């Protein structure tokens, strides 16, 4: 049921969505390992997914949070970075999307820094890099990235450097607490919470 509509360049929701993108960009604390190095990123195609089924799904599941949170879904717009893109935007985050080693235990991850979803395009860590050059810092490869609709409702803050939400929250929020310019990663454990807005097809620029 998923059908993809491409934004235009000159449409103010594909800047919109573009800005996000380049302006959350950060530094790594691996140099560069798992993500490649780069400052900015050269934008080659943004999709709208339209999903009626996986969109009802999103809608029912943030109406009840809401309604367990004081109306309130505490919804935002996260990266996510997965190999499995593709049927993330066919058939919706489920349990086959968690991140079972992950630090907040076994959930799908988003981030408000799109490059540390960039990160695990390839897979944990990067993986080996893109398929063709096994570079994670490939310049030439296309790389895809989610930007999606994502419901927070009450999120259990941990303080940082499958499974079940905390009792009483419906997300865990990985608050930065040594790196000073990183922004806040956050995790679910219910795929209905989670809906993939945007198919963000890119390549990740060398330095000059
Ligand atoms: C920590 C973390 C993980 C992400 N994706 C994991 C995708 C995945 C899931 C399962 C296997 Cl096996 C490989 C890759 C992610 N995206 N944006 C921010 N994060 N943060
Ligand atoms: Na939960
Ligand atoms: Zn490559």
């Amino acid at each position: 049921g998923t059908i993809l509509i491409d934004l235009s360049p000159d449409d103010k929701e594909f800047q919109s969505v573009e800005e996000e993108m380049q302006s959350t960009v950060r530094e790594h604390r691996d140099g560069g390992h798992a993500g490649g190095i780069f400052n900015r990123y050269n934008i080659l195609k943004i999709q709208k997914v339209c999903n009626k089924k996986l969109w009802e799904r999103y809608t029912h599941r943030r109406k009840e949070v809401s309604e367990e949170n004081h109306n309130h879904a505490n919804e935002r717009m996260l990266f996510h970075g997965s190999p499995f893109v593709n049927a993330i935007i066919h058939k919706g985050f489920d349990e086959r999307h968690a991140y079972i080693g992950g630090m907040f235990g076994a959930g799908i991850y988003f981030a408000e820094n799109s490059s540390k979803s960039n990160q695990y395009v390839y897979g944990i860590g990067g993986g080996t890099g893109c398929p063709v050059h096994k570079d994670r810092s490939c310049y030439i490869c296309h790389r895809q990235l989610l930007f999606c609709r994502v419901t927070l409702g009450k999120s259990f803050l941990q303080f940082s450097a499958m499974a079940h939400s905390p009792p009483g929250h419906h997300s865990v929020t990985g608050r930065p607490s040594v790196n000073g310019l990183a922004l806040a990663e956050y995790v679910i454990y219910r795929g209905e919470q989670a809906y993939p807005e945007y198919l963000i097809t890119y390549q990740i620029m060398r330095p000059e």
